[PDB]
DNA sequence: ATACTCACACT
DNA sequence: AGTGTGAG
């Protein structure tokens, strides 16, 4: 079980609600520039930044005010305001058009808004065989690097030496070499990528390897507008020094206990233990799944779907923001429940599914998680107002007040979710 | 208080 | 069912 069976790809739209914009708008074009939200406060948080304001620091989750301190020049996109909250149509449209793209090529799992993994084990196998037996053209990988490769002094320099490397060395006869299925998966990215880019106007990167978790570390080696191919043998020395808190799902509290626990810092030095024993320490699915992917080895299908799984509201209140009126809560369930109608009733009639349960979760001020309380009813017909009505009525009890008009404690976050889709 | 999203595991 | 993690 060598993880070279499949060709697995993550395509990622590079600063994807920043390009929109800038599709949008020209004058914002190939300028420092990123998207915010809620300009009041502290000018807006930022939720996406270019890459010329990336070279002055400019980052996520930063206020806008302090972008400008960074930054001067840097233009700025708000993100469109429906009903008091923040409305995302815009990003969500735009995400389509990509995708369907995507999808004329080979079956695609939507990650994210912005980003897909394609699987390419099938498109390969044809690609093969139209190919006769012909070599593959550097001309033909315009924008791929190959991982640990060249073994100039201008970057596009290496990339010609390291993909003229790769190419000469390749095995073009065996049509079952895993590094040249690599190869095509890869040719056909660019393409793919190609079409995207006439098709939309958006530029993207790609990741290229044999599993979901290496397409998503290679992506994010060679960003902007270009795509890394990572074989399996470049994975001891890519994993010789790579971070464990870079590889996906290891970013949070389970890579740090793959830290402190075994004393490491690096995915390569997993290799050094036992299955036996990384499944002692982190269960038998995470032993398992962490003993296959210091080997460069990651079996997770990518999941033909398109389509979201659920259609998700929400607002925050944080600080004397937070409602503290029975009339309030009812005023913002309504709000929440009437972009949740108008964007469930373009999902029953976009693709041909209606869902069956309301979730309602809200935050409480002086609770230190996301949600303190998640509750559920059936939903039944598109209806705003029915909506938000039942929100309220399984969320009524919570209300520790006394009185009736008040809220106590106040809330700090409303929650509404669509999920349990079926067939219209 | 970036803030608002989505998938999935665990129980 | 709810809760929590990890990600965008
Ligand atoms: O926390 C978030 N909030 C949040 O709204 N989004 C939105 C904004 C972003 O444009 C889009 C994609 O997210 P990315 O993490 O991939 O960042 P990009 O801007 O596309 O650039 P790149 O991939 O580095 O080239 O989702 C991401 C978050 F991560
Ligand atoms: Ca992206
Ligand atoms: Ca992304």
């Amino acid at each position: 079980a060598t993880g070279q069976d499949r060709v697995v790809a993550l395509v990622d739209m590079d600063c994807f609600f920043v390009q929109v914009e800038q599709r949008q708008n020209p004058h914002l074009r190939n300028k420092p520039c990123a998207v915010v939200q809620y300009k009041s406060w502290k000018g807006g948080g930022i939720i996406a930044v270019s890459y010329e304001a990336r070279a002055f620091g400019v980052t996520r989750s930063m206020w806008a005010d302090d972008a400008k301190k960074l930054c001067p020049d840097l233009l700025l996109a708000q993100v469109r305001e429906s009903r008091g909250k923040a409305n995302l149509t815009k990003y969500r449209e735009a995400s389509v058009e990509v995708m369907e793209i995507m999808s004329r090529f080979a079956v695609i799992e939507r990650a994210s808004i912005d980003e897909a993994y394609v699987d390419l084990t099938s498109a390969v196998q044809e690609r093969l065989q139209k190919l006769q037996g012909q070599p593959i053209s550097a001309d033909l990988l315009p924008s791929t690097y190959i991982e640990g490769l060249p073994q100039t002094v201008q970057k596009e320099g290496m990339r010609k030496q390291g993909l003229f490397q790769w190419l000469d060395s390749l095995q073009i006869d065996n049509l079952t070499s895993p590094d040249l299925q690599l190869t095509v998966g890869a040719v056909i990215v660019e393409e793919m990528r190609a079409a995207i880019e006439r098709e939309t106007g958006f530029q993207c990167s790609a990741g290229i390897s044999h599993n979901k978790v290496l397409a998503k570390l290679a992506c994010g080696l060679n960003k902007p507008n270009r795509q890394t191919l990572v074989s399996h043998g470049s994975v001891p020395q890519l994993f010789s020094q790579m971070p464990i808190r870079k590889i996906r799902s290891l970013g949070g509290k389970l890579g740090a206990s793959v830290i402190e626990i075994l004393g490491i810092e690096y995915m390569g030095e997993l290799t050094q233990f036992t299955e036996s024993q990384l499944q002692s320490h982190f269960g038998e699915k995470n032993g398992s799944w962490l003993y296959a992917m210091c080997r460069g080895i990651e079996h997770d299908p990518v999941k033909p779907r398109q389509l979201p799984k659920t259609i998700g509201c929400s607002k925050n209140f944080p600080g004397k923001t937070a409602l503290a009126t029975r009339e309030q809560v009812q005023w913002w369930l309504l709000q929440l429940a009437q972009e949740l109608e108008e964007r469930l009733t373009k999902d029953r009639n976009d693709n041909d599914r209606v869902a069956t349960q309301l979730v309602v979760s809200i935050r409480v001020q002086g609770d230190k998680r996301l949600s303190s309380l998640r509750r559920c009813c059936a939903l039944t017909r598109y209806d705003a107002h029915k909506m938000s009505h039942d929100a309220f009525t399984v969320i009524k009890n919570c209300n520790t007040s006394g009185i009736q008009t008040e809220w106590s404690p106040p809330l700090t976050m409303l929650f509404l979710c669509a999920t349990k889709f079926s067939a219209s």
